[PDB]
């Protein structure tokens, strides 16, 4: 990971959320009436990690007795009142990921200005369309990068709207109805969801890993999205093809593969049994963070490359007439069609073009050598049809689409 | 699969919705001057599935053969003009997705109506939560299918916010630019997507698979939920717990199984190369149609075992005593704790359960031989305090907040 | 799938597997006096499928209706005798997994033998190394087809490892222990196997599905080697490379990324539960057919691309001098180390690169515009280090390693 | 993961298997006349991880063969590494590490094995009911499904013996896997080289092959596999309304199964890689592969203990056998009764039993009684004993001495 996400689910980082939501607790249930003020006001005292001996099997309530006993007059002892030691770790994930997705927030919007200045920059500079590696027609490097841009924005629109349903609070007790809180539970419950900026729990979810599944699927989406990025570049990077180079890519496979699987493990966690699940949360406890690091990896490099990717129009010139003609023959039959017969266009220039590939001459070249074509027009507009830069089609249009939302 | 779902991607609705893309294009293409306005008229005129021989290769050239060798006056010649092989596949998919999320809003419906009703009608069945399959503290039945309601209605949210983005339409020609239709390209895609009640794409998608496995990842948290309800029935249905009864869950395991996999390949055909490439398309082409039924053979199921699920309360009953009070020992500790100190309550109680649990005797009569216990309280509330059904907590209340939105 | 693979998981060919199995239990038990001689010598002659009604929720049980219903004098009512469902499909799937092998067993040779004639064909052909699809150093083409064959060889031993553990019976009624045959359950079993070759089971696996899950993990290894096989090929008959050309290799990245998913799927319903177990078990049954036509579709189109491989050589040559001589540099480091200083002889190379390559012109002209190197040696043995086709390694012997 | 294969996969552990391999190399290729003999001695003496400064590099092993040239006198430290690439030192440590791994992995399957062989025959004649989709089916004996789950680790013994022989191989290829630099003496170094390490020498490289990697990975997923069905048994018969078992943990072999399994897919995945050799598939390897030896240690290390410290409890068991009051050997009954009254007419008949049994939650025997025919052509004291769990067990003592054999 990346020394920003690297801490966000560091230790000192994850007991700072638990001693943060304890503090908030205490406030919480001092105000219902549930503790007293004085105790919660050390309670909250001895919240900041700074304060905490890190000994060497549980991972919250290692935390809460290293504050008992660290609280004066045992006053310690009135903190965790009522929650379970899930409520701790749920919550506090989901201000960890929360604090994750602002980083990944930015850095999308890093890459997608990227993406806008080069659909700009090279919105005009031909180069050959590839099906299955093979070439096929002459787009824009600014049109490829518009493509990309129009992704990383619904990535972006997925994102804010899982965010609702994520940042919500768990604190649901021992059974998710939080008997020993008895009737001040759903009371305690709000204070602390409105305490931590969260959103008020419908009810509990310590089974229901939906939210944090979700999570996992849009980072496999993501990441999904990158791959392709460092494919097509290191594609064009190639020393046969030149098109492009780096300023790294090859990372971005590892996240994404890992990625991937790790969201399934996710899915499959979600299959959990009644209340709760050791397995299934510890399937959690283990990717989430993995897959938060490995996101963060992809969108780095991601970012990086494409600030400062270096883009060679010459090159992708010189590809665009390895064909020599042959790959703008759809342009030579249309334009052709009005002084031949339609009929006759294509099944000359299709006839030529076997002709011109069997002896690996331009297309220009055989077509000279038919008569009617060499006597019903010539070759300067002949040649301009098999300009691979004059069927470049309606793209600078279509970049303006994706740039005008 | 479920006959309802398998007819949407059958074949015959496959060439159905190939041949409703041809005639929309025709109809536009005519509207802009592209093709003349008579041939038009018979491309429309042999839209119609039932005119078609399945000689069956090729998936959609194939009908387009029959569509121009089936047109008269050499009018065939004028259809699927700038449009490629994918463009009529991919929207033809969408369509069918379409159709698909109608079915899957549809059960979603029938799935949420039956857990309000037990929501409600079971609220106050009382049962015993379980951790890790072992008893942790009495809660209600009906907050059990609360849970799983309130995240059945996430699961439909999640399901209207993706409609928008997958809904799109997919007319870009052989590199997404619509070269052949030359400044009319843009024109035709946004007339088309009018004609099919589709939204317009900002750009081309044909290697951007995020759409479809937008799609995947959705079956993979939807059938997560499923897989969850499954097991908790059967397990529910035990032969030696029959707290449930079913009127049929073990299928919805593996319809689970598979669709999560699935979802991971869809994230892997997310790294495709350039403008277009089989393979990627492939794992979608394959993947997507076995996902939905799948998914709607999970939705059946559980559909139909909720409508006719049958509840023993007595067994609820019957499993909730086995402890003797044991699972209501909180509920103890805290009441003498009025009485006694609280901290001091618990670690009596604590010792008056394991005298109780090496005797396998009613924790009631363990703490009636306790004397300080017996001066302190009378057996009338302490009684009451063993008694499970009274430290429900706030699940009834829980149950209505799930009920309101 | 194929159509000779995707036959052998057809309907047709699977109740006949069923037939099969039901006429040899009634043979073993009635050999074992469970039955009488008559009814079993009866029951098998309507173990034929041509005399099963195709136009038909149960699996096993829908045929052995038909059979119970269709045998004289009602002598049917003996066959399908202290048997469980499961014990019907299983085995018959163990049939069916073993009819798929030997289909992938033949592939595996055609492609090995395509590969070793491919090998030795183009032993001495010289092309540029790849690492991180940026070129590396030279090698020869019949060298990278020997890195593949060596790997399919090892395919084929996995192969064969596992078929001594997948090829087993399973007969072990409701529980695995065949409550309702006594004491002739484990006469019966042993008698069955032999009677299907098959080799009878320690105990029963009604739930343990190590066995099938062991097969389609190995399909995940042999398409992944079949996966890397078209990405190379794709990548080589690129437009702008053109080292090799198809007679294809696209469908096996979608055939690999199923089969590997699909794995998974049968790692996850390892995870079954007691004695018995729908779903777990339903994974299985939709997964493996599926796993087996996408591995056969792979190699058949493997094998078809290697038999019609195109090389191109001249395309090979073309893309080794890009560099310009670049890709040698190490070769001219050894041999000037000699005439010159070993260590000048590395700092100066090393120099005269980084100028070819920001200069884009070729690493002899820069070495003899180096004064001491022009000096001390003459341009036709500098020539002779530049040449790529020179500094080609041990690869023939590697080759004869791997053909032995 | 365990402080044992936690140890393995350490950096430590790692940069000292480097330092291995280069010594062996150096070894080698000075006996092979390539390097310098007085060189070597230079190299071998300081490959000693002592004498590295954790000064971590972000290079793998070059951070550490700097350390090494650069930490030996006389500039004779300049032959270390020569004609191997970074990757060469890398997939041979991770081998060698592999081999560690696999030891322990033989270590903790034999105590599962023997746990399981005497639970097996301790238990052989213990009666429970079977179960088929958490509902009960027949009785059957404790020791049948303990050897069950036997007769599985001992096949997946057997896969891990016959997979060492491929993995134990040596990398040692160069750049392009033709060591162009060691000219003609390359295939002897590399052949010298592996019998230094004990390893085997690979026919060609395999620098983009991870057939052998893979082949590890999806072993652990099966062996993970077996490890999660026992600890859904143990957990299940551990449930508190069953109580047939009890632990001395299972839940957390849940999830390893689940994390190994999908990490072997990435494995899987890593198998597309592209020509000579590729970062990224190489990747993959290097953080799944340590992972899933944690996971699947942990699982073994839990599966370990709780079998040898299994409390089972024999009168859960008859308890549960008897819930249903006999219906669940309602075979038996009809299988007694075939032979006075008929085999087709008893089942046709006693279902109907059955059905009243049930429907009036009565023993099977008591409505069984109340038929005349029955109690004429029957007497009480077989009726009894047909229904009676523990005369319907069937042949499970034979199958349990079948795998207990070998
Ligand atoms: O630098 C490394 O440790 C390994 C590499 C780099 C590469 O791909 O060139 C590898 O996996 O081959």
């Amino acid at each position: 990971g990346t020394p920003q996400m690297r801490e966000i689910w560091s230790d000192q980082n994850r007991v700072a959320c638990y001693l943060e939501i304890e503090a908030a607790l205490a406030i919480v249930q001092a105000d219902l009436g549930i503790i007293p003020k004085n105790a919660a006001h050390e309670i909250v005292e001895h919240c900041r990690v700074q304060e905490i001996d890190w000994a060497l099997i549980y991972p919250v309530l290692g935390i809460v007795q290293q504050l008992v006993a660290n609280c004066k007059d045992g006053l310690g002892e009135y903190c965790h009142w009522g929650a379970t030691t899930q409520d701790i770790t749920d919550t506090a994930t989901v201000m960890q990921i929360r604090q994750s997705l602002t980083l990944v927030k930015q850095r999308l919007d890093s890459i997608v200005s990227s993406l806008e200045h080069l659909a700009e920059q090279h919105r005009n500079v031909p180069m050959a369309a590839r099906s299955n590696l093979k070439q096929a027609v002459p787009i824009t490097f600014g049109f490829k990068m518009a493509r990309f841009l129009a992704t990383f924005r619904r990535h972006q629109q997925r994102l804010v709207e899982l965010e609702k349903r994520v940042y919500t609070l768990e604190f649901g007790g021992a059974a998710g109805n939080l008997s020993s809180l008895g009737d001040q539970g759903i009371a305690t419950h709000d204070a602390l969801a409105k305490m931590l900026d969260l959103a008020p729990a419908e009810i509990a979810w310590h089974t229901e890993h939906d939210r944090f599944a979700e999570v996992g699927t849009f980072l496999g989406l993501l990441t999904g999205t990158l791959a392709k990025l460092a494919t097509d570049i290191k594609l064009m990077s190639q020393t046969e093809v030149g098109e492009v180079g780096e300023p790294s890519c090859v990372y971005i496979h590892a996240c994404a593969a890992n990625v991937r699987q790790g969201a399934a493990a996710l899915l499959d966690a979600m299959q959990s049994d009644h209340e709760a699940g050791t397995g299934p949360w510890e399937i959690i406890w283990v990717q989430l963070p993995l897959m938060m690091n490995w996101t963060s990896a992809a969108l780095n490099n991601a970012d990086f490359v494409l600030r400062g990717l270096q883009v060679f129009p010459d090159a992708m010139q010189h590809n665009l007439d390895l064909s020599k003609g042959l790959i703008v023959s759809e342009a030579v039959m249309m334009g052709l069609g009005n002084t031949l017969g339609r009929q006759y266009a294509h099944d000359a220039v299709y006839e030529c073009c076997r002709t011109a590939f069997v002896q690996d001459r331009p297309l220009l070249d055989v077509l000279l050598e038919n008569h009617e074509i060499a006597s019903k027009l010539d070759r300067t507009e002949l040649e301009k049809l098999c300009d691979p830069a004059n069927y470049l089609g309606q793209c600078s249009q279509w970049i303006d689409r994706v740039l005008s939302p």
